[PDB]
């Protein structure tokens, strides 16, 4: 099951999430049915409580890519969305449209001018598929800001035993992710 004491940092400004890119420098998954690892990166906007996300995943191990762009609302709560998504090609043109079955829940637990610390839930259906938590940075290979990794700290976690991205060989499309 996904990871229970999830709420959004509160006080958070969302101009500083809702902010260039971000590119995954560690990420922490608790029961990782598949061991292929992979990099992600991704491009957040929100206008009026509504978050779209053009959404990059490289797999490390057989050196593949794919695409999704999500779509959700704000909470009530602050920092936290629940989005549902399109599968995509590197063009953007929909393979799959977004379904009611398949979402995934985001939320905020750090955002700074360089870093951030987030939460995300994947779900289909009645199932919690994967939790994650994921370390961004604005660049590739970016240094984590103190304040990022006190909030790692401050969630329980050991930055320690994530996964770090860099030594992974990870490949980004920066077209695609640019808009
Ligand atoms: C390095 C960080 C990440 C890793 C290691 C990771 C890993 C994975 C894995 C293993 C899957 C299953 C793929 C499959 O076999 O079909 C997946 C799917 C998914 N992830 Fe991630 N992910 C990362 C970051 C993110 C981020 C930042 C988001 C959203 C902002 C996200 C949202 C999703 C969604 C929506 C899917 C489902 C795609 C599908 O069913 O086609 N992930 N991720």
């Amino acid at each position: 099951a996904c990871s229970t004491n999830i709420s959004p940092k509160q006080g958070l400004d969302k101009a500083k999430y809702f902010s260039g890119k971000w590119y995954v420098t560690h990420f922490l998954d608790k029961d990782p049915q598949v061991t292929d690892q992979y990099c992600s990166s991704f491009t957040p906007r929100e206008s009026d409580g509504t978050v779209k996300e053009a959404l990059y995943h490289y797999n490390a191990n057989k050196k593949t890519s794919f695409y999704n762009i999500g779509e959700g609302k704000l909470e009530s709560s602050g920092l936290q969305y629940t989005a549902k998504y399109k599968t995509v090609d590197k063009k953007k043109a929909v393979l799959k449209e977004a379904d009611e079955k398949n979402s995934y829940t985001l939320t905020v637990l750090e955002a700074d001018d360089s870093s951030a610390l987030v939460h995300i839930c994947l779900r289909e259906g009645s199932k919690d598929l994967g939790d994650l938590y994921t370390v961004l940075t604005h660049q590739k290979d970016a240094e984590p800001s103190a304040k990022v990794k006190s909030a790692v700290t401050q969630a329980g976690l050991q930055l320690s035993q994530f996964v770090g991205t860099k030594d992974l060989g990870c490949q980004y499309d920066d077209q695609f992710t640019s808009l």
